[PDB]
């Protein structure tokens, strides 16, 4: 069985989305530089350490799906300069997203999260993303272009023994799911900064951590059309932080109006014919 | 040909959504009281008068579809006490919406707008709503439950001669649109406070104003699943105004997290497992 296609962020940029459209997955080698990975890790480190269990009794939106040995930290913009500057303005990410979502229009971040898997973390069941948040997605026609995609960026090594992600190539086109099995999977073996890109229809799962010693960390960036509601809110992010961002980063975090691809688009999140950013006089690229 | 079913807001409440599901339209008699209509009208009056043309060159999200003799005012919460208190907490609206959207989960306001049509306003072409903002909707399967519905509330009389809305009954189930014609329509003749309820698949249009003297006004409330992005933003609505609302009204305006109907729902617009309202310590029902 064939392995996940591996592509250069530098050289093969136009090939990335077409590869994912055909095969359901691709590995983007050095999607983030080692420097960006270093800074991201350093900045999110304490927030991962203080994060409670996914279904903590203190939470009013507990995640009952993730293993108790998973820590997920989202709303990364206030935590991480590297995320809000380097990642949110990634040339590679934006080329891929504009390739993927041109039929629909603007896209934004549905969720940007750091996930840390503890040693001995079990494999997840094979799944498609979005089914615990967006029931609408299951009602889309088979040939509907993907309305979200997920960049699974390695922040530490992904190996077969420490639980590297499994994917079933071609499974994004499957209607009948009788042949869903771990027998059909291949692995996303990745160095820090490499990213596995999948669609919302790609069948996949986190792998089993079998060493009992290694802690695997990733940055999962679910990008989706601006017509779908994000899993996370940036409403509470301080205005100085938002005003330090590029206009593009502001749009990605829901601090701007959005546009569809309809020929005479009337827009999303508008205010009496004007944008959020025009109405609120929102500044951009103002240093803290 | 059969007329639009007419139902009591008081007596026939459980019958309203089933009627719309079957026929694609229903008239809810006295959906709003005359007092609520009076107050709504008085409060929005000046904002309608100052509103420029839909495609005004000053706007960065111009509406190129609406006639130049239409004035549309959205983001009504800061304008109208009657809207944000009486309409957003309407028992009838919420019963209908929970009936309609139970398969998907929470719902919210995609757009609440007052539309005023000037004398001699031409009939709109027959259409389905949502096609200039949510291209995703066209890619839903035929049997997908409606993901949005539109309450067209009369704020002045709707008569055949002054441009009362046309609908084609049953057209919400149409796949082939070869028989789309004004020959197939019936009219929504309505007194102030009556509402025509349609789905996002009901084929309909505003009628021709033929008197040259009458100004027709309506309140259009597009309610949709919380998984779809609103056409309008309440991000710039002052916090004192938001904190005067009920928790339900806050949710409807995007000042709360949202939930899907998935058995182990992980939520929408959350912040590290907690809600917007918990995170921001958002007060409710605090008088101005
Ligand atoms: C333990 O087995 C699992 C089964 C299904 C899922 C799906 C997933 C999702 O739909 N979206 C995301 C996307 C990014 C990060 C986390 C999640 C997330 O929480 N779930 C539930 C996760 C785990
Ligand atoms: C002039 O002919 C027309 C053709 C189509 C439409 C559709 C409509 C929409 O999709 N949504 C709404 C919903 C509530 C109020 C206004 C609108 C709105 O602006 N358009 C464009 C309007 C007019
Ligand atoms: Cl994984
Ligand atoms: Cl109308
Ligand atoms: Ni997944
Ligand atoms: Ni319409």
């Amino acid at each position: 069985k064939s392995q996940i296609p591996r592509l250069s962020a530098i050289n093969d940029l136009h090939k990335i989305w077409p590869t994912v459209e055909e095969h359901g997955a691709a590995i983007i080698e050095s999607f983030l530089s080692l420097d960006i990975v270093r800074r991201l890790n350093e900045e999110v480190d304490p927030f991962v350490k203080i994060e409670p269990i996914p279904a903590a009794k203190t939470k009013d939106h507990p995640n009952h799906i993730l293993s108790t040995t998973t820590r997920l930290v989202n709303v990364l913009a206030p935590i991480s300069k590297a995320y809000r500057e380097d990642v949110l303005n990634s040339k590679v990410l934006h080329r891929i997203c504009s390739d993927a979502f041109h039929v629909y229009g603007d896209y934004w971040v549905l969720m940007g999260a750091v996930m840390e898997l503890a040693p001995s973390n079990p494999a997840q069941p094979l799944h498609r993303d979005m089914r615990f948040s967006h029931p609408i997605v299951e009602y889309l026609k088979p040939d509907a272009p993907a309305t979200s995609i997920n960049f699974l960026v390695a922040l530490s090594p992904f190996t077969a023994e420490n639980g590297a992600t499994h994917v079933i190539l071609g499974s994004h086109k499957w209607q009948n799911l009788s042949n869903v099995s771990m027998d059909a999977t291949v692995r996303a073996l990745m160095n820090p900064g490499d990213a596995l890109l999948i669609t919302d229809s790609t069948i996949h799962c986190g792998g089993a951590e079998t060493t009992g010693t290694e802690t695997r960390r990733l940055l999962t960036i679910t990008m989706g059309i601006s017509q779908l509601t994000p899993l996370e809110s940036n409403l509470a992010v301080p205005r100085p932080v938002i005003e330090s961002l590029t206009p593009l980063a502001q749009r990605l975090l829901g601090w701007a109006s959005q546009r569809s691809a309809a020929p005479r688009d009337i827009g999303l999140l508008t205010i009496r014919g004007n944008s959020i950013e025009k109405t609120m006089n929102l500044k951009a690229e103002q240093p803290l």
